[PDB]
């Protein structure tokens, strides 16, 4: 009875003169007893189901009178010390666990009860560890990295922040259940720009200014990833080129910076970046993590930032550039060797025949490797095709079978359409391969289907037409068996065929309209595949195509810098070593840039001598 | 895509037609819920994540936040 | 201003049927023709006229065609008025009975939005989605 009107009057808010008379009258109930006051009181002011409190009730039930509600449970709690005890209370529940009223207060954006409630003992690293904050599926949730703090900083409530990082309790580094702190809850929380407006850049400034060390960004969460790696993991773009690109003027908090300006005479400016989890040499670094996976759709957007970029093109000039003519000048000399063999089937055969079986298994074992370890693999399951075939060919040459020849040309024929892969070096060839590959895949297929099944319709239709017999001349039964009509209606798509009105037919005009009509049915859809074609490529294969081209290179370059020895990675090591803040050296990369619209006076600078040495 | 959609609902619903009572009853989409004191209606929940537009949000049936 | 003046006064009808059985629900579904030619004012006098009225009186009203104005706004092609029906948020606790669109619970940007399916649904005849789909006008 109390309890439900307690709650009610709370939820309501009609007047907190009934709310005031119900606590005297409960301090009237409680007046009896003489120990256990605290555990008793709770019980009758706490919900046992839920573990639900009247203060959170009120919270959660906003309303215009709700801080003289919380004003007069406070008093209350400090006048029986019950204080810290009812504030920090928290769901028993399963999937509520840990929620306290500094976390509701902060889902209701109510600044001023969060500092009455931290000034009267609130817990503040108050984890909120359930199935709703902690869920597997994003319909059913909403994860905040499970603390107050990361709550104010995804819900863009700077003010709170502010409070909660002054508080002295308050712990920066905690790590959640996850293993996530606050910056890898940011780096989850961090949509888009057109979704958002681009607070979550901005709260990530301010939590890491607040706190002028590396230890945010050098935990790993439980993934075993900092948050410029998850960044990267998950396809986060705008807070990505905030952290890669950071110019710091306050001279104290320098060191947090990733890009230095080391000289600027005027619109010219040497910025100097910072390549030591974005480079290869750590594991896992930003760049493999764009580059190998495909779960994003996004890696154009984090590609064209600017020091993974100057790295992939430096990589091309250097080495990748040679290794690749150099793949390419063995395989055209391997499917060579392949197509003298195959035109002239001893000695030279046999020297031909030897290196072809040479290649072939280093070509087979990369394919096998590279299928274990896993439409763009398309070119390595063909190649793998390719060897087995021809390691085939060259085991029955030896023993005495006919079908040797039928294994060797079938390769041979899909050898030089796999040096399309080859044609992946120059930009135009490139995309022009790749609009290949995705017209192949995407439009034609839709017309092969439809001419196939026209084709098996109308063939047997003009075949039963010619169900009477050849009568002593196979010449007068043309359309006779089902695949001559299939084939000569193949024939005459194209216009190879002999169009006739026949004579060993019953029905030779229904055998015209038919033959027609499926002239006219191919002609049209024919014209339909190209409309297609046209209406889905603009826009498409003009942008799609160069944003898997660079993509695919980016993948290649990797592969190849993967394949090296570490004296050639040591030798070709991107980067110079450089001295960004006294005590530091560390690796970076040296752009020059011109700008001409924003003049200012360059005050943060590293070297005084504004010139290259 | 404007007629093939349309296309789609009226198939759509012309399977729905075809069914028995019975079916219909099992397959009915929806879930019963009480909008307000002494009203209990079909509806339909759908789930959405809004970040520009930020509120105390005061109007709201269930007090506990979570899928029961 | 007016039509302010005409449902305080009290001889005012507010479900006056006319000889088309059309009451002025109804009246404003014929005449809602788009956005960009009548810049969006029949929207708000429907939300005015029947907030105006709390009851379910005036949807509930079937025309001598037999429909409501929810089925007329579909049979008719006007969007922006069945829009506005089919998701409704009204904030009076008091009027919180005609609403259509219902919050039923929201933590921070999430929220989960409750439609009504009442005559949306194909279990009653004649309804909005059958409107909708089996007419080519």
């Amino acid at each position: 009875r109390l309890k439900k009107r307690i709650f009610a009057a709370v939820s309501e808010g009609c007047v907190e003169e009934l709310v005031e008379l119900l606590v005297e009258l409960q301090e009237l109930c409680r007046r009896r007893h003489d120990e256990d006051v605290p555990d008793f009181l709770m019980h009758k002011l706490t919900a046992s189901d839920t573990g639900k409190t009247c203060l959170m009730k009120a919270l959660l039930n906003i309303n215009p009178n709700t801080k003289e509600i919380v004003r007069i449970l406070l008093a209350f709690a400090e006048e029986n010390d019950i204080l810290g005890r009812f504030i920090n209370a928290e769901y028993t529940e399963e999937a509520y666990e840990g929620q306290t009223a500094l976390n509701i207060a902060i889902e209701r954006r109510q600044g001023d009860i969060a500092a009455l409630l931290i000034a009267a003992g609130a817990d503040v690293n108050a984890h909120a560890k359930g199935a709703f904050f902690n869920p597997k599926y994003q319909h059913e949730g909403f994860y905040f990295g499970e603390t107050p703090l990361a709550l104010a900083a995804c819900t863009n409530q700077p003010e709170i922040v502010q409070l909660l990082m002054e508080h002295e309790q308050t712990d920066i580094t905690s790590r959640d259940s996850r293993g996530n702190n606050i910056l890898h809850a940011l780096v989850t929380v961090a949509e888009d720009f057109k979704t958002q407006n681009d607070f979550v850049k901005r709260m990530y400034d301010m939590i890491l200014l607040r706190s002028g060390n590396w230890e945010l960004e050098t935990t790993r969460n439980n993934d075993g990833l900092t948050p410029l790696q998850l960044a990267a993991k998950m396809g986060k773009a705008e807070i990505l080129k905030y952290i890669l690109s950071r110019e710091i003027k306050e001279k104290r908090l320098r060191s947090l910076s990733r890009k230095f300006t080391d000289w600027a005479y005027g619109p010219v400016s040497s910025s100097l970046y910072d390549l030591t989890n974005v480079d290869t040499t750590t594991d896992n670094s930003v760049l493999e993590i764009t580059v190998y996976n495909t779960n994003i759709d996004n890696r154009h957007e984090m590609l064209t930032l600017e020091p993974l970029h100057t790295l992939l093109h430096m990589k091309w000039k250097k080495f990748a550039k040679h290794m690749f003519f150099l793949s390419f000048c063995f395989y055209f000399f391997y499917n060579i060797t392949l197509t003298l063999v195959s035109y002239y089937r001893g000695w030279l055969q046999l020297l031909g025949r030897m290196f072809v079986l040479i290649w072939a298994m280093c070509i087979s074992v990369k394919e096998g490797i590279a299928i274990f370890l896993l439409s763009d693999a398309w070119f390595h399951f063909v190649f793998f095709i390719q060897a087995v075939l021809v390691i085939l060919s060259v085991f029955l040459y030896l023993f005495a079978y006919k079908e040797y020849l039928a294994c060797l040309v079938l390769a041979m024929a899909l050898g030089w359409a796999n040096m399309l892969y080859y044609t992946r070096g120059f930009q135009s060839m490139g995309m022009y391969s790749v609009m290949i590959q995705k017209v192949i895949l995407h439009d034609v297929l839709k017309f092969l289907f439809v001419y196939i099944v026209f084709l098996l319709g109308f063939g047997v239709a003009l075949a039963s037409l010619i169900e009477k017999c050849p009568k002593d001349n196979k010449d007068c039964s043309s359309y006779g068996s089902f695949s001559d009509a299939v084939l000569e209606l193949f024939k005459l798509t194209i216009g190879l065929g002999d169009l006739n009105i026949q004579q060993n037919s019953k029905y030779p005009i229904l055998f015209l309209f038919l033959l027609i009509t499926y002239v006219i049915l191919t002609f049209v859809l024919l014209l339909n595949m190209l409309i297609a074609l046209m209406g889905e490529t603009v826009e498409n294969v003009s942008k799609e195509s160069e944003r898997i081209w660079r993509l695919q290179r980016a993948r290649t370059i990797l592969e190849f810098e993967k394949m090296l020895p570490e004296w050639l990675r040591s030798r070709f090591r991107m980067g110079e070593l450089c001295k960004v803040a006294e005590d530091d050296f560390r690796l970076c990369l040296r752009i020059n840039e011109v700008k001409w619209t924003e003049w200012k006076t360059h005050v943060s600078f590293l070297n005084e001598d504004p010139g290259p040495v």
